[PDB]
């Protein structure tokens, strides 16, 4: 079904972020398995995996609307060296995909692409949600010190 | 523990021919299934997942061997325009991702890191039951024709 | 619930939409089943079922807002003589029923009837699952030609 | 128990028959697996273990007639370049073992040996029926074509 | 996938020194049942079937390599004329294969076909698995006389 | 099966390495069940067991290639008296067992012992997932601090 | 608890004791099973696990009374090379154990380590099971002669 072609390279930068976050994540993740903080190391997995699913949807999505998934282009990865760097890099990532996000929904909106519109929102969700887990990451080890936090996540 | 910068710099350059095999598998799936031949889908979407799988293996040997595994320096994607251009972009990677095993499995025999060897020998035996598959596929496209070979790989 | 009274005819417009998939579905379907084609019988049955929950629905939300379903005026049923022709009829008769769907989206919208708004986009949803189908049906008619086609759908 | 020594030559020149046609029926279901057709691989795996099946008993009815069973002397092996070739390649053999197998029937029945006879009698049941599998698919070339017939047996 | 011809004659020089022990220990099992040495013709059994599942292998890595498998050209039975001979023959059967193995390893190390080179190696430590089998029995006719030992072995 | 004598006495040398690392370890783990550190005590036990059912198969492989094991020259255990020089003391012994184990390898590969070889490469294996453990954990200490890290280490 | 300090040296002593019993009790273990009598290797074997287990509780006690576990130094193994030498050597070195137990014991008693004489009265009464079963088996030996012996612990 021929798709709006604004749409399409919208879905293609919500792709892009996508295609970031995926490495991104899985790289902390590892990161933080290498040294022993498995509950982190499991979590920052699953957000991974969360991000690989919102990929595969909108591949899905650009290929139905006849468009070419860009799959080629990976922007810049931002990888912490220790545990708050990390999820404030993750939080900066998620700031920017939320904002493109938001400029995508407009425009299928715009251009009557509602279910376009329903897939991004679910993803928005989706993001939101990561957003409120490193968010309270970040306020935990404020309220509870660096120590304490990631021996908190030392076991699963 | 501290491993051989050398061996090091092998196993990114094999975690970089995953990361393009992962794309470049996935994408090709996506796109089976959006043409209807779900089976091939299906198959194709298997063999990028047991792409990540050994990426997600190669990342923490580097990472216990204390190197920094690059997840941001993606290479050139082989997307086909019809199923037996695909089937033949997806060998002609595997061939290049075989040589390059072969070339650190070398290495990883000259400075005794027997261990990262046995890594990469696993590896090696899944690209060549890869490229097994997809030989047999273009044998099959000449005994049966490609209608029929497409015909076969509608359903699952 | 007094309804705005062009939302209600914007449902009825597209339960009337729904009325005409039902009956040319279903005719189609047993018109498959007839020739032996017993998979494209099944699965348009099943598409014929799904026009008809949707239209259940429609009619449910039109009583609640206090208007009064048509099921009176049946517009023209697109009746294909051959399995070409029923696909393309098919596909035809959802190519309107979408650019009705979304005009009726920015009434709801406008005056800000969202649920009415949310139902009609999980109708959209659904045909546009339909168009994906009738879209791959139609070119694997051309990869795998029609008499493959053909015989891959007698059997379910 | 002593046999009779023609009776013991006969069922070595039955082994012999039969030890070729496990190496060439297991040969050739090994090259149709390479080849993706699966299901005529997997078949004719089975008639290659049906072939073991009987070797084993002859060599136990040799050694109880206190006979030497030869498994030392291997005669020619047909073993095809094409589909089509292979199955007229196991029809040659076993158009060959059962004139043998009738041939040593007769002198068993001869020198009243009838245990040896219902022994052999079985294995030309079962060689018979291979027969009739083998000129069926060779009919069933012909009345599919080559193309569809190898489509049919590229699945189990 | 095209192998190096030197690593297939080695593969076809392996499967043929598999062959023989096939045919070899088959034939020792049956003479080992008729004599009513029935726990030492069913451990024979097995390791005729375990030569049968390493020439199956070896057949699939060479057609996979692009090879012809010789099944045709059988070697030297050593068939011993009671148990001692047997065993003894068994024995030299295997010190030869280990052997051809070792060698096979070293070539198949030297053009980087380290696939071949694990199969090999896995076929190896059944071999030796064979060869401590076959040693701790002549110790054993030693330890508790030949008369304790056919005891021992005349029931399952 | 006679082995090369130099083998044998890597094997015994690797032997004795295990010897150390079964007492040490069980010692550890004992020290910290005492001081109430459970959780380490438990996995300490499990790293001293892994090291006898190497020490097991070691000497199963020495008697099989006719050597002696030697069971009786015990080398220097390195005994910490707290927590984090007792993992540094496992970490050091770990680090001198896999460069044995690595010389080892290289002897048996020059002499074609490839059994021998894969016996060594497992057991390498599990030293450096030792190591992993115990890099790890040393690691932790530095990021959530002694007095946190012991206290996450008291309950199973 | 800080135990009386010539307690801990016949503690330790007695722990020397069942060191050297676990090392020799293994060896056995692995030279029958090497050489095919495999009964007697699982029967020494169990018979090592069990001095495992009193070196474990004589090792925590050593630490709750205070002392050092010394698990450097170790005493002669006895080895044999033939099964009633070795046999002969396991009792020898039972009569060394009990012996030392009985003097251990005595001192406990005057001191008022009731608890620790308890352990070792535990200890003493399985060495006195070991030394039942060697002598019973060492008697066996004489009646049924030591081929029948060595043939009834062939198999498990
Ligand atoms: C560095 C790149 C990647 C890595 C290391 C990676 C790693 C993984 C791993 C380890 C799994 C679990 C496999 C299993 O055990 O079953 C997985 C699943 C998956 N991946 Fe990836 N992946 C990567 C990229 C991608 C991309 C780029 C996509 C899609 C565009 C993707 C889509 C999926 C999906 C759909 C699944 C299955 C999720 C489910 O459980 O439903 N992955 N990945
Ligand atoms: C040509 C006109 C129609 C035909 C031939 C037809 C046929 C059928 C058939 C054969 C079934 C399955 C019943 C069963 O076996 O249990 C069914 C179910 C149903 N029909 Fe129709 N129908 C027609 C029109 C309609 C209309 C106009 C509506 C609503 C406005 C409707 C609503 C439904 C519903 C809600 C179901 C139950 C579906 C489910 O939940 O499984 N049908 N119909
Ligand atoms: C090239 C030579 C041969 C090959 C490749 C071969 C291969 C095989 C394989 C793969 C199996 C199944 C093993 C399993 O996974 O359980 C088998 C079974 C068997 N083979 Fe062979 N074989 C060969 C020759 C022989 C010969 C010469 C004999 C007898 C003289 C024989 C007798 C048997 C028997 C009795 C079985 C078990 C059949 C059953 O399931 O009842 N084979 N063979
Ligand atoms: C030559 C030195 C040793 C060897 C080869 C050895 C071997 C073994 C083996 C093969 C097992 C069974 C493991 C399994 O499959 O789960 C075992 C268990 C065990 N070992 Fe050792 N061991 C040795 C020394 C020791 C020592 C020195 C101690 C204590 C100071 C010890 C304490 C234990 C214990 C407590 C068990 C568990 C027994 C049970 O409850 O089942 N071992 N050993
Ligand atoms: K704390
Ligand atoms: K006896």
């Amino acid at each position: 079904m021929k798709g709006d072609k604004k749409v399409i390279q919208h879905l293609n930068k919500i792709l892009g972020n996508e295609l970031i976050a995926i490495n991104q994540y899985f790289l902390h993740s590892r990161m933080w398995n290498d040294w022993g903080l498995k509950r982190l190391g499991a979590h920052e997995y699953h957000e991974s995996i969360d991000e690989m699913k919102h990929a595969d949807k909108l591949i899905e999505r650009i290929l139905f609307l006849e468009g070419l998934p860009n799959l080629q282009d990976l922007g810049k990865l931002l990888i912490g060296e220790n545990t708050q760097e990390m999820l404030q890099c993750d939080l900066n990532l998620e700031l920017k995909a939320t904002k493109d996000l938001r400029e995508a929904i407009v425009h299928c909106e715009q251009v009557h692409d509602y279910v376009s519109r329903d897939l991004l929102k679910d993803i928005l969700e989706s993001e939101e949600e990561h957003i409120d887990y490193l968010e309270t990451q970040l306020g935990l080890i404020q309220k509870v010190g660096l120590e304490n936090y990631l021996q908190s996540h030392m076991h699963e």
